[PDB]
């Protein structure tokens, strides 16, 4: 049952969200980062100074050599092969599923995440090195009865160290309670990020007015391996616009719109008013029907009271990351090609939102 998925997810602020796995046999227990946004699982196999704890292939007696090698740069790289998996906190079944064992790494795992690996949750197309290594939750549903969807909902921290956060991934199905309302569905647009499309964004109820091609250039993705909403230049930018004008009662250094720097208000004092929301209308099911999901400042200023700005610049596309998923109950319906969204269970003038249906067409940018 999905209760025992309930809060299986664990991180630091900042650092993604990750659920616990063993690998091998007898299981070695590793924190597993818990990734929309890539199609690999990839796992740490070799010493690290960020790492605790690593999985050791030889200590596993059901590891199986792939004799085959992953080099990605972008770095890390490792040497395929398989092994029985587990989710303690998950599905009650075990899995033989690719391994990426990570041997060199730079700038990959990151200092005092809690997490020793990656759980590529998007489709083949972007595995590495190619499309022909099945992800695991392909494997997943492929070697058991586990339905094809999963959920997310990532619950943040709220109110000397990165705060604690937590949230719950259910597996093979949708926990009703941990959403309240309706959820709404957009198309996954292509089968490899899980992509979507977005027609229009507003600001405190104010349209950016823009060709909705722009909010789509080149793809828009969603992706809890990203901590931020990130957004095409031109749209980051017209949205910076508008929030420091909603805002403009309190001006705050450039570097905090950057995303480098951080506010400070003493515990209690934050102005949150003083920010506007933001909401961003998905693709409808329908051609000419889309919806929108309503973001607060609470979302989008992340806590390190300091908080750092959420929102940045992206090269490759909006990047609907973990601070924009936060706001609300995530459903990857991979059978039915489509992304769910619904208000999470997890102040008193404001709250996120999903709302539809609105009236709209080629948002898409094609490839
Ligand atoms: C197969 O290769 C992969 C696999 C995963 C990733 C990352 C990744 C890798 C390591 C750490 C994180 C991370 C850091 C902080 C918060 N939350 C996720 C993300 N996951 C995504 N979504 N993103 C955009 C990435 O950079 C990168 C590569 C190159």
């Amino acid at each position: 049952s999905f209760v025992e998925m309930v809060d299986n997810l664990r991180g630091k602020s900042g650092q993604g969200y990750y659920v616990e796995m063993t690998v091998g046999s007898p299981p070695q227990t590793l924190n597993i980062l818990v990734d929309t946004g890539s199609s690999n699982f990839a796992v740490g196999a070799a010493p690290h100074p960020f790492l605790h704890r690593y999985y050791q292939r030889q200590l596993s007696s059901t590891y199986r050599d792939l004799r085959k090698g992953v080099y990605v740069p972008y770095k890390w790289e490792g040497e395929l092969g398989t092994d029985l998996v587990s989710i303690p906190h998950g599905p009650n079944v075990t899995v033989r599923a690719n391994i990426a064992a990570i041997t060199e790494s730079d700038k990959f795992f990151i200092n005092g995440s809690n997490w020793e690996g990656i759980l590529g949750l998007a489709y083949a197309e972007i595995a590495r090195p190619d499309d022909s290594l099945e992800p695991f939750f392909d494997s997943l549903v492929k070697q058991t009865h586990v339905p094809n969807l999963f959920s997310l909902q990532l619950c943040g921290a709220g109110f000397e160290v990165l705060a604690s956060v937590g949230g719950s991934m259910i597996i093979g199905g949708i926990d009703h309670s941990l959403y309240t309302g309706s959820l709404w569905y957009t198309p996954i647009r292509r089968e490899w990020y899980y992509e979507v499309i977005i027609v229009r964004v507003e600001i405190n109820g104010q349209d950016l007015k823009m060709d909705c091609k722009e909010y789509n250039y080149d793809k828009s993705i969603v992706d809890s391996g990203t901590t931020n909403l990130r957004l095409p230049k031109k749209v980051f930018e017209a949205a910076v616009k508008s929030i420091k004008a909603a805002s403009s009662t309190e001006k705050f250094p450039d570097g905090f719109w950057l995303g480098e720097q951080l506010v400070c208000w003493q515990a209690g004092t934050t102005p949150w008013n003083i920010f506007p929301v933001i909401s961003l209308y998905l693709m409808g099911e329908v051609t000419n029907q889309s919806f929108r999901i309503t973001i607060l400042p609470q979302q989008y200023l992340r806590p390190v009271d300091c908080y750092k700005f959420a929102i940045s610049q992206s090269s490759t596309g909006t990047v609907m990351g973990a601070v924009i998923m936060e706001g609300f109950y995530v459903v990857f319906d991979r059978a039915r090609k489509r992304i769910g969204f619904a208000v999470s269970a997890c102040d008193e003038f404001r709250t996120a939102a999903v709302e539809g249906p609105f009236v709209t067409e080629d948002c898409g940018y094609n490839i």
